[PDB]
């Protein structure tokens, strides 16, 4: 078992004044509200148990968006971050939740899209030792951690938001961790950019050799609804492919009933009351179609 | 003197899942709640006093996105609507808010955008007497409220939603009423849908030779967000036209300032707190540029 | 007596390698070719006799797309540039086409769209001394011809392509020229960027106290395709509108019909070979529906 | 050894007017012609050796764009369809290049997108006897040709544009085939449509027990630009992808390179009179960064 959480606060300065209404995490994505797409990132990667962290006055928003999940065969649970000081103190707001257990940790603005990413998931969630991330190749490396590499491919450095980045690789914002990670984050300290860094645990496990870096190729969608243009471009995305192919992307209820977390009659007990609209719809129409 | 409402209600079932997390009147077109936009059409048609209608989960949350409105000049108070009913409960709704003046509603969802609508509402707001509507060329009238003219261009039937449309033209969601109009909407009953309908109302004008039917050419755009393609193509739209201009769409601040609801003062404050990022930086531009 | 040229050639040593292969205004916008755009601006300009410019090697493609125009009612002449050795050269392969006539000028990339534009290019039309430009808000004036007014609104001075720019003002690609135009340009000399700018021939005029400078309004959309980003944001701009409206933008026969060059007749013929596809059913429903 | 076609005729149908000034597969799809999207697909799949087949006006279109194919390392040939007569006359008009050999065939309004998509071409690539195919789920299975599984997952039926799809998966157009694909074309009659049909060919080799139907799982992305929207859908695709990434999609230059069918004084050469735009940069960035 390995335990996830999202983490889905922040302030979501960037999108002002669209996030005075709300949080960046509860606005859609073409069709459905963002959290839906780093929960079922989490989900795809076998993980049932989740801790959704955000701000003091969204927390209540999301309990009641999502619940207790047990309609979706998970096991939902909340806490607040007081203020945005850095992705790390995910570690130190979760770390009873998480216990002696495996974890996995999910911005709550970043969608991931591709063929076999349930592979590479997988892979990554079932490993039992060290820390395990994903360097993806973007245009602006400076807004992100960006890791480094040797000429035979070893990872040899990490830098949070260089001005004078070394690669072009990008860290994402999905991480997996063994029982190391709470204690690592507890002995951190704040930033000059003022923030617990996700970085700094990252660079610990790299430093005792025990850092897998991941290459998540081009052929991936790895975006990010941080910006007002950012967020429209991933909405288009969407719907170009869901458009396409008569497919929903990240459809927590359709996940849950291809994983076996629910049942057929679970499922139509689901689509029910979405039923006056394509989304319930498309939740029937799974009950009778193969979909390879 | 005339009132303004806004309906921004409704269950927003096309939006569904998105909608199950916030009111769509709460959901972001492009950079801004797309309250923001009917806000400002009101605005734009010189109405300060407006009461912000939504269900009793939401309205409170337009309260606390919106306040009073004196920070912008204006004058917004609040109703609950305990179920959509129909947009002609407005009028039931706001029949003390309204007391014995002219009245304007505006839907939640709607969007205007074009040269000289300033000129165009002016004219609706100001005429004292029956009411006014617009009628726009669509693709798909079956969807809204439409408008058969005769020969000679003058508006002889109205339909809600019907199944064999006369005629292509939509009346758009933007009413302009006289003293009668809520005795007219205590006296309807509801539609086969289930609803008190604005056609109705519309109707009952149209009946007594007071109903004024203007054209909104196809040089205007008037698009609405209930559904999934249609919120994503006005997000597209408005961000094209303020990728291009560098001039925002519907600032509630900015609209105010020039119709010196609020001064230049009034404007560095409210900017202030919005400093960080670019609709802030946008507000304190406007005291520095003349802008035609 | 006004008459129009299309300036339409160009390096594509830009768009490449997309115009490597389709000159630029050759290109579609949606669902027409870009040349559709501005040759619909001098038809609702009320001009009928036009000269097309572009590169010795696009003339024939021009001449195969839209011919001598007289299925449309329109007078087309093509005329040859070498080398897009500047706009105001325009002026001198034209020289002969404009004889001792009024002009307008439009570049072939440039669209414009917007409630009354009819009324706003009337009232340049009718000016029979001197010239008309437009000025136009824009988020990059470096990009453009840029257009200083002095506190009271009236036009001080034009810099093309300023680095300190004066203004947010552009000066868009759609001028209207009295007789001494051709004269202006014959004297112009190179600028140090190697162009015989139109932006010197609109000074010429500004220094003796008759160029006009009418503000483009907000409400007004001018988009230009010159980078691959702004093509895309063109169509999609198209693509809105048309589908929201079921009427569509720059169709050539449409115009010509509204304007009564061409009669129900000579339309019906146009949509006939057309009829298999969407743009030739539009064309035939024109004939049976009144649009305002 | 297998030999590429790619067909890049049609009859332009519909997309008129867009299309009556050059054929569709030389518009743009964001960045850089339609045609390049296919010719990179065989490239990718180890395919050197191609012949492109155009109408009569087209074909030389495409010489002119592309050449002969040695500067990036390929051999290109021409050929030209008279008229729209079928997809299997490809293999008729291409008799005498395809020889005794393999081959492939991809429709050049065909766009594919996703990670180990290499991976996916090579399967099919390597099988030396028969034929291979790829289905891939789509909203509208009626304009397709349809392939139909048992309740095991193998294929069972194809039918072309069938009024009744017996399921959602599309063939997708890109064809393996051995040896025997020329003379089943050769003995095909045409269609019901007035079409010497692919479908048909494929179904031959079905009903021999000799068709490899593969599914293209929903994390790839499969396109047709045939559409004025879907063409607009497919480059706003690809803006995302390659703005987010800093990587391009289908530059025939890097895949060759990569390939080692170029080297980098070859490649550079390449960037030299691109160098002027974003394109050639590109291409020169890629001589000194390590892409995984
Ligand atoms: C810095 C920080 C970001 N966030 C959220 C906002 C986004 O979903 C994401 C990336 O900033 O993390 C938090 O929830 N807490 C924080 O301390
Ligand atoms: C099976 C499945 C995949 N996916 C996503 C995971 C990948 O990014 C992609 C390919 O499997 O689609 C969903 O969003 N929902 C699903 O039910
Ligand atoms: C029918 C109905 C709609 N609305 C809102 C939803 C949209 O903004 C719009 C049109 O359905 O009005 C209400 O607020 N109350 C209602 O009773
Ligand atoms: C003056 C002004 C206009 N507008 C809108 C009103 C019209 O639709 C268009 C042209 O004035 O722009 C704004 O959104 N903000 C403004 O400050
Ligand atoms: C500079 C120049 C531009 N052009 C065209 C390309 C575009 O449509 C436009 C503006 O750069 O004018 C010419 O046709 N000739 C020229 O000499
Ligand atoms: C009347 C008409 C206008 N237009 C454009 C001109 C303007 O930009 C807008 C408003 O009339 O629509 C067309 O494209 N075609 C037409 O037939
Ligand atoms: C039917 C047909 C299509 N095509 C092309 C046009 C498109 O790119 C594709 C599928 O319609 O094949 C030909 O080149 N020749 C043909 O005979
Ligand atoms: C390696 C490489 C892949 N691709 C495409 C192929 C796949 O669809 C995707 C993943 O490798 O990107 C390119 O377009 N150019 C390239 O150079
Ligand atoms: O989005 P943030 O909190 O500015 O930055 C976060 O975002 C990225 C993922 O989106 C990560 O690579 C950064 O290392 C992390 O700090
Ligand atoms: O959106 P609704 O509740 O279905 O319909 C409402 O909105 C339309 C504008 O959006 C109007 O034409 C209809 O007359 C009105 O009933
Ligand atoms: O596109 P160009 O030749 O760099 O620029 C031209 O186009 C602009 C509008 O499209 C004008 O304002 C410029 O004055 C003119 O020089
Ligand atoms: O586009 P067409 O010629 O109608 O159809 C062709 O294209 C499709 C892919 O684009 C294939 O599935 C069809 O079997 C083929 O006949």
């Amino acid at each position: 078992k390995r335990k996830g959480i999202i983490l889905a606060g922040g302030s979501g300065t960037r999108l002002h004044p669209a996030t005075l209404a709300i949080s960046k995490q509860l606005l859609p994505v073409y069709d459905k509200p963002m959290i839906y797409y780093p929960l079922s990132t989490l989900m795809l990667a076998g993980i049932r148990e989740i801790l959704i962290i955000s701000t003091p006055q969204d927390t209540p928003r999301f309990q009641q968006l999502l619940g207790d999940g047990s309609n979706w065969g998970l096991d939902l649970q909340y806490a607040v971050q007081p203020s945005p000081d850095g992705l790390a103190q995910a570690f130190l707001i979760g770390e009873s939740f998480i216990g002696n257990d495996l974890s996995a940790l999910v911005l709550g603005d970043n969608l991931y899209y591709g063929h076999d990413f349930h592979e590479l998931l997988g892979s990554a969630s079932q490993r039992q030792t060290g820390a395990s991330v994903f360097a993806y190749h973007v245009l602006d490396p400076e807004r992100y951690g960006v890791v480094e590499f040797d000429q035979g491919g070893k990872a040899i450095s990490l830098e949070e938001k260089p001005l004078e980045p070394k690669s072009n690789y990008a860290v994402t914002g999905l991480y997996f961790y063994d029982q190391q990670v709470v204690d690592i984050a507890r002995d951190l300290k704040p930033s000059p950019r003022g923030e617990l860094e996700i970085t700094d645990v990252n660079r610990a496990y790299l430093e005792r050799g025990q850092l897998s870096v991941e290459i998540m190729g081009r052929g991936y969608a790895w975006l990010d609804t941080g910006t007002h243009d950012s967020l429209l471009e991933a909405g288009q995305f969407i719907a170009t492919l869901e458009n396409r192919q008569g497919l929903k992307v990240a459809c927590p209820e359709e996940i849950a009933y291809r994983q076996k977390w629910i049942d057929a009659a679970q499922l139509e007990k689901l689509a029910a009351p979405l039923a006056k609209n394509g989304y319930g719809q498309y939740l029937k129409r799974l009950l009778t179609e193969t979909v390879y």
